[PDB]
């Protein structure tokens, strides 16, 4: 039985062995619509070098690489499953993996969905978040991708662009953090502080408009409501770089804030993404967890499980496709607003790449 | 019969009459919690002076003073109304407005509480979303009116520190907004843009873990969610002063975006608020109107109405404070944990004053 219908998972992705490291940066430093450098060309292959060092060291660290890969294909692989029983009219579904800097690259799994002569195709980001950044960064991928091939898709096309509060993704949540809290001695489970991390964005992004910040934070409300507001809890924001303003409160900087006002009892955990990667296993467990934890002479920082393999999280997936097929959707209502100081032309080219597919 | 139970209702509050505005902002500009300035004594009653005519002309435009206190007390007359219904137990009820910067101040409204001989007060912010320069600032008066007199309290306390997400208040903002939607002209309804708008906050507040802007981003989602995301939005702030770095994007930054860029039809939501005040009167109505106007010529922008004298949103606070009194609760979870980066030492001294509260 040929491929009916293909899902895209979109994720920015992680190099999968310290020699990929290189290209991975080379690619993301040569995104124009992900950023602007001046002499792009020649400063990025110049960035991605001197970067290259560093970032291996931190793969090394935790082992030798990133995990995206595995894991991605181990949840489309339980979320292909389902979905044929779901959805028999749309079967057989198949999976397409679609990293922006590493392979297979975004380009690479159209061109493989077009071989396969796919019925539909549907562009699932694995950001539950959109950030103009993230999501929209993907699926700018997609529409460029036919606009440099000077050739109009020969699937139907469509795109499930967010997800910040589906049900059993909150129910994902809520469920490692119930089990990680039963890891911490039962006479400091009620004194445990919960700190939901997220990638950070830069300021310049957040004033623009981005819509991140905003479902994060819907995301960590439909958990702590699920969990019945157990113990308290705040939103931090991980992985700033560089000198300039990024949203605020930095994780790290409030781990250390917590345990110097005597909150000892942290269980930190990673709202938008979800499987472990250099954010979890590095930046968490070994960049702060392991250097700042111990200097600030902490009792009890976990960090919740990642969703990973959870056939939960399978089924999550699985509900999502389904309901997006049988609503006949093209796009989330959200897609169609694009940010309210967006200076980036292809941003409104891929919002209509979507909205003006034929049904 | 004499009053069982007293409800105090927390707000900044606004003066009344452009008399009332020199005072006004002097006890704001002494408020050492809110600020710290050089020679305060010295320097806040001069920038109260240097600010009055500025601040009083904003007011007459828009009548000669602010609505807050007759909302206030219209909101807290049916909102007893409903109590000595709801809770027989605990009647007669008896709501009090505790202003922090104008009459009748909180420290007048626990004075007249206790001389009520009442036995039972609730100290319930009219801020859904929980930031500890609004809700926090009068939960700090409240202690400190303790601390100063020097005796400890005649009436049993408990508060309720915030509600982002009760069912009735989310209710009575989706009511509104499809109300005002009703009023664009048919044929651009589908085109509106919602912007949510909520007074922002300085950085370095956000950065030491001010929960405010994740509670205001909840509240806007569960609000859509209640709409079936009929319309694309976004939440923006509004208020911003001074040369410093604020939470963006800007409310009127967005919609001299949104017009340039072709979406000329938007609604704007005060989600932070619940009654008219100088946000909504002055900032929205009169000062973006005429700032932007000219070139970029808004289709329709309209305002959705604040909930005012709503009698659902009457029926919200009563069941707030019935559901509060039922659970015997003494404070949020929330409330146990204060900033991680917080640097005030009144912050847990206040927590600990509800916390540990007899019974
Ligand atoms: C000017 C540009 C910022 C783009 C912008 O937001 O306006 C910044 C971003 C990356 C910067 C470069 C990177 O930090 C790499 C180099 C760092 C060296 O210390 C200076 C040269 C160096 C080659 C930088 C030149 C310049 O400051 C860059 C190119
Ligand atoms: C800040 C930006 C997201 C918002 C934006 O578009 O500006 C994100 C997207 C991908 C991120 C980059 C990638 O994760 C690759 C690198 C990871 C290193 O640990 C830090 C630098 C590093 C080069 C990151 C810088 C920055 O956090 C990026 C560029
Ligand atoms: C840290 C890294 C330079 C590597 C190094 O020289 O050590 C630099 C190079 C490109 C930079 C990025 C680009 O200038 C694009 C963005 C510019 C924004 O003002 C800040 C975030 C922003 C996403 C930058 C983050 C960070 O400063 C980067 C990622
Ligand atoms: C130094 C202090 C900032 C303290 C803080 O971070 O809150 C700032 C806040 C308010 C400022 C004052 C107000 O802006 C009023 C005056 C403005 C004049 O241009 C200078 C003197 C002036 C009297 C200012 C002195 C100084 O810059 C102040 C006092
Ligand atoms: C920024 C701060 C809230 C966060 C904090 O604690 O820093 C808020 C609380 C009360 C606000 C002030 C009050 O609303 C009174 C004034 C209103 C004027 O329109 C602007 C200045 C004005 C003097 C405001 C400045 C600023 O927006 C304040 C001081
Ligand atoms: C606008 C007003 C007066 C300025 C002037 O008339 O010269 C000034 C005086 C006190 C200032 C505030 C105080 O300095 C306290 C805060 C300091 C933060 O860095 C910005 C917000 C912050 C809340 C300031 C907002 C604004 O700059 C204020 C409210
Ligand atoms: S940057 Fe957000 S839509 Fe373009
Ligand atoms: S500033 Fe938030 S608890 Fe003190
Ligand atoms: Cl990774
Ligand atoms: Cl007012």
């Amino acid at each position: 039985r040929k491929p009916k219908t293909g899902i895209l998972m979109l994720n920015m992705g992680g190099p999968e062995t310290l020699g990929d490291v290189h290209d991975f940066l080379l690619r993301l430093f040569l995104d124009r619509d992900l950023m602007t450098l001046p002499i792009q060309n020649k400063l990025a292959p110049f960035i991605a070098k001197r970067l290259t060092p560093k970032i291996q060291e931190q793969y090394r660290r935790i082992g030798g690489g990133s995990p995206i890969k595995i894991w991605t294909s181990k949840q489309g692989e339980g979320m292909v499953k389902l979905l044929d029983e779901l959805s028999p009219n749309t079967a057989p579904h198949k999976y397409y993996i679609g990293f922006r800097y590493v392979h297979p690259l975004t380009e690479e799994a159209i061109e493989e969905m077009e071989r396969d002569g796919l019925e539909r195709a549907i562009a699932f980001t694995q950001y539950p978040q959109y950030s103009c950044s993230t999501t929209g960064s993907s699926l700018n991928a997609i529409y460029r991708y036919y606009n440099q091939v000077g050739r109009k898709p020969t699937m139907k096309w469509s795109t499930i662009d967010r997800w910040p509060t589906h049900h059993l993704l909150i129910q994902c949540f809520a469920d490692h953090i119930l089990k990680e809290l039963d890891h911490f001695p039962l006479e400091k489970r009620s004194e445990v502080v919960i700190l939901f991390s997220a990638h950070s964005l830069p300021m310049s992004v957040v004033n623009r408009g981005d819509p991140y910040p905003q479902e994060v934070s819907a995301t960590v409300q439909k958990v702590m409501e699920r969990l019945e507001y157990c113990n308290p809890y705040r939103l931090v924001w991980q992985s700033k770089v560089g000198p300039m303003p990024w949203l605020g409160p930095q994780t790290d900087e409030s781990i250390k804030g917590l345990c110097e006002r005597g909150r000892k009892n942290i269980l930190l955990v990673p709202i938008a993404f979800t499987s472990d990667h250099i954010e979890t296993l590095y930046e968490l467990d070994i960049e702060y967890s392991q250097v700042l934890a111990k200097e600030c002479g902490v009792e009890n920082i976990r960090r919740a499980e990642s969703l990973n393999g959870n056939p939960l999280f399978s089924k999550a997936l699985a509900d999502l496709v389904h309901s997006h097929i049988q609503s006949n959707e093209l796009c989330s209502k959200q897609l169609t607003l694009s940010c309210p100081l967006c200076v980036n032309p292809v941003c409104r080219e891929t919002k209509s790449f979507f909205t003006s597919q034929q049904l």
